[PDB]
């Protein structure tokens, strides 16, 4: 259930927040919110397009610990986002830390939900 729980965890942050929803163009109005949609990274053969399954892959860090990244879509029916998360393994929780989280909406700056606490000088 490790990357199930990661998907789960990370899709309902993202459906959640106001500000992609907004990105998304959510038809969000007095009579309900839009119901979005989810899926794995999209892929082509450049003949047709398909979601790959929902999973996370494993890449080790210089202190030799592990650290998972997954990304997946959530789509409206006006836009398609691209969620990046990168989580990793905590010491003192039962679920990983979220490490770095984004997602990417055509025409759209790339909205971090979870800024790394590794940051840019011109944070």
């Amino acid at each position: 259930s490790g990357d199930t729980q990661l998907f789960n965890r990370a899709v309902s942050m993202v459906e959640k927040n106001k500000d992609i929803r907004s990105l998304l163009q959510c038809d969000d109005g007095i009579t309900g919110k839009e119901r979005l949609k989810a899926y794995g990274e999209l892929i082509t053969n450049d003949k047709w397009t398909r979601n790959r399954p929902i999973v996370s892959t494993k890449k080790l860090d210089k202190e030799g610990r592990t650290h998972h990244y997954m990304r997946f879509h959530v789509e409206s029916k006006k836009k398609i986002a691209l969620v990046h998360l990168e989580a990793k393994e905590s010491k003192q929780n039962y679920q990983p830390d979220f490490i770095n989280m984004y997602v990417d909406v055509p025409g759209e700056k790339r909205y971090y939900l979870i800024k790394p606490k590794l940051h840019p000088v011109s944070n």
